[PDB]
């Protein structure tokens, strides 16, 4: 479990997180509390599958789109700040962290890319992506090469496909239509193709990820990267002189970037509720907190109204806040996560050849806009067909297919909830699971168990639904 | 398979098919073609099982709103007749074999359900269900019953449900919205309600059957029925005084009966169909034939326009027209057999207490909207996908999880068509299955074969849609 008296963190590898540490540690000064800080590969990943059971972590550092996702799981601790404090963070950020009306992280930087360009390689950078290929190959001559950012991730390539049309989810009356997915229209195709032809004519490499492009780029082999407020500090130490500017724009539209909001949540399982919320609160959220982070890397625009007075003053900042209005916020909803597993599938195939941008992008659209098994599970109270099976069993104790010699002399609210899976049978079968399982324990005599998984077995056909081939209800 | 030279013909065991004969034998004496004519149980459910290997009668007969399911599985021969022949027939009822714009069978008869009472137990039949009740009332104390119809079939309870408001699917701009079911509204409820509570009072009997109600009836120990024109020649043999009227009003609305229209339609599977066409052109669809059929059993309204203008006299067909016109035409699409088995059990198991009416109801829209696979499967046209993954071979026999050695050194048109598949995985799979089969005889070799059901079994992912958990590709 999560030891009592410690506070454990959970922060990407990729940001200032001995930086961060400065702050566990003049935390433990002032408290004598322990703040151990870790950055764990796929933290994100990681997080739900162990926070679940009740361990991890006391606190969890992500961009705020996750959070929806770990909220609904049950995962997030709401947080509660008094009206002051709030009143020191933006709005805008404050939103980020809301969802269903709740606050389930404390914001701490709003991050968006930019275009960097060594300034020896190119003292004046491109304004459009069309320039690019022109540029590659005069840079090609000289032994160099134009642009290279990590192409792995979608997040980095998301900019560009957005640019002409692109959208995730459409926001529709206050809500995002996740079966209105803009991720295969023209302008996204237009995108994606741009990107896939600069990729078959040379001009960069679909193998190309994240480290290979922070090398180049801070070895001097190549004259532009895209990336974000985090990579500033290596940079600063590459003796590579780089300005960060407006991304190029594409068919006449400014680059739109997925603009992110790092998030701190609390684990809804942890003990130290208290301590986490003092901690960042009164430490981390504080003008010396964030600087000793922001020294170890870069945030982008901290939350906090007085130092981002401060921080406002940086070139670097206004351009990464020029990117980041030009661009989106990043929705919070749990169904995030499929679309950027979409994404990213589609962009690699791309990339890769093993698929057409059109094609690609058809899959994308597909795969994101449908619900997912765990999703549906959670959101769903199945209560209704507890009681609803319990009762019938009373019923037939003496009353076509009967189930004894002695049986041979609710239900709406039920598959109201079961409709959710007649799309997945699979889903229909866990459903089915979760609700014998929620019930073995009440479940006095056996004749009652095994007269209660043939009931179980054949609900769906009783609200007209469709059923699992096959289903272990052990 | 099926005799080229005699003529088979379906008809349902509760038609005149005795006068049917007849006209089978004119037939045969100016033809010396032989014409057999049976009445099998389940004929149209054993049709679609036997004409779709190639067997079965050349006629095949029942109302309409079968018919259009068995077009679109290719069972049914377009039927063409010169103009003139047209011009005989009602317009009403040549719509109603009208399928995607094509004419699959040969109207017959209008039929429509009326209210059927004993002159003797009741000189004045009551104007609406309300007044029932009382009656029965009254009449059980004479040792008599007020009503008994059929309630097996959902035929006969359904002009009450669809009286307040009951529909199957609606009508939206010259198409049918299966995902539109009034099967669950304030009407059909109120309607079905006051039904089962006719039986939770003792008026009639959830058990109650056709033949149970018909001897009832027909024996003079009841005042009512509901029926068809066919019930008629049985109860002129009966002794029982007997007229032919409006079906009672619920709620103020006037029952609204399903018209059926009696269809014949040809064996897309046989060799006479020439023969068929110029049987039910030149001798059933005429006044003799009609007549001789009319006489073993009534037609109802005859589709035949001189033939009508005789049998229009009969105040029975009158009412049959009266009650046809507060009715509504059944559709004909290929969801209606599902709508019927669904509403079939729904009534049913509220008749029979195992459920509540809103339950049912409830069950029964859920049930009725949901696609069937056989349906999808039919409509499905899987060439792009054949097309696709033979393709993806070649290019793989010389380029992530290789499949051999040497593998390590059309697709959204496809897709589009396995999009179908996504909410029901069982039926995924048979997409797939019918994939294998019309492309195993066109590969020469093995390891190609091996490599095409592993290419083929992950085609579903490749498109981001759902698969199934097994999968046999024999
Ligand atoms: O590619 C698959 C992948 O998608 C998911 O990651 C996304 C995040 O949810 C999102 O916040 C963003 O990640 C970036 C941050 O905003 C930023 O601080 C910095 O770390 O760069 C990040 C990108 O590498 O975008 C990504 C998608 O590219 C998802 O959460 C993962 O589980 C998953 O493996
Ligand atoms: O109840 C289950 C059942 O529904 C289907 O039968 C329907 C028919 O499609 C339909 O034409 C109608 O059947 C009647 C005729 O119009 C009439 O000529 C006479 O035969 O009375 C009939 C009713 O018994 O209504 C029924 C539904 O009640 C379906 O086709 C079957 O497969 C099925 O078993
Ligand atoms: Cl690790
Ligand atoms: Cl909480
Ligand atoms: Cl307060
Ligand atoms: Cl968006
Ligand atoms: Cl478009
Ligand atoms: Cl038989
Ligand atoms: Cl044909
Ligand atoms: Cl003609
Ligand atoms: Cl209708
Ligand atoms: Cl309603």
């Amino acid at each position: 479990k999560i030891e009592e008296g410690k506070l454990v963190i959970w922060i990407n590898g990729d940001k200032g997180y001995n930086g961060l540490a400065e702050v566990g540690k003049k935390f433990e000064k002032d408290t004598g509390i322990k703040v151990t800080v870790e950055h764990p590969d796929k933290l994100e990943e990681k997080f739900p599958q162990v926070a679940a059971t009740g361990d991890g972590p006391d606190i969890i550092f992500w961009a705020h789109d996750r959070f929806g996702g770990y909220a609904q799981s049950g995962l997030l601790a709401e947080i509660t700040p008094a009206a002051a404090f709030q009143d020191k963070l933006y709005p805008f950020t404050w939103d980020a962290v809301r969802y269903n009306g709740k606050l389930i992280a404390y914001p701490i930087a709003v991050e968006a890319l930019s275009l960097i360009y060594n300034k020896d390689l190119l003292p004046n950078p491109p304004k459009t992506w069309e320039e690019i290929p022109a540029l590659d190959k005069e840079l090609k001559a000289k032994g160099k090469s134009a642009l290279m950012f990590n192409l792995q991730e979608p997040y980095f390539t998301w900019p560009l496909i957005a640019a002409d049309g692109g959208y995730a989810f459409k926001y529709a009356a206050g809500k995002y239509d996740i079966k209105d997915v803009g991720v295969d229209n023209a302008g996204a195709k237009a995108g994606l193709t741009f990107l896939v032809d600069l990729i078959k004519n040379k001009h960069m490499n679909a193998d190309t990820d994240y480290s290979i492009a922070e090398a180049a780029f801070n070895k001097g082999e190549t004259a532009m990267t895209i990336n974000g407020p985090w990579a500033w500090s290596n940079i600063d130490t590459s003796a590579v002189n780089y300005g960060v500017t407006v991304l190029p724009t594409f068919k006449g539209q400014p680059s739109k970037p997925f603009v992110g909001v790092l998030s701190a949540g609390i684990n809804a399982a942890s003990p130290n509720k208290e301590l986490a919320k003092e901690f960042l609160e009164n430490y981390l959220l504080t003008d010396e907190g964030l600087e000793a982070v922001n020294k170890d890397k870069p945030l982008g625009a901290v939350a906090l109204k007085s130092y981002e007075e401060e921080l406002a003053k940086d070139p670097r900042i206004a351009a990464t806040m020029e990117n980041a209005q030009k661009g989106e916020i990043m929705p919070n909803i749990p169904q995030m996560s499929a679309f950027w597993y979409a994404v990213r599938t589609a962009v690699i195939n791309a990339a890769s050849g093993r698929q057409t941008v059109d094609a690609a992008l058809a899959a994308a659209q597909t795969n994101a806009a449908a619900r997912r098994c765990q999703s549906q599970l959670e959101r769903a109270n199945l209560r209704p067909c507890e009681q609803h099976l319990m009762q019938k069993i009373q019923r037939d104790e003496d009353s076509r297919d009967p189930y004894s010699p002695s049986q041979d002399p609710h239900q709406e609210r039920c598959c109201n909830e079961l409709n959710e899976f007649e799309n997945n049978q699979r889903c229909m079968c866990e459903a089915l699971q979760q609700i014998m399982e929620n019930q073995s324990d009440r479940l006095q005599g056996r004749q009652q168990e095994q007269q209660f998984k043939r009931e179980l077995r054949n609900l769906p056909q009783q609200c007209g639904l469709r059923a699992p081939q096959r289903c272990d209800l052990d």
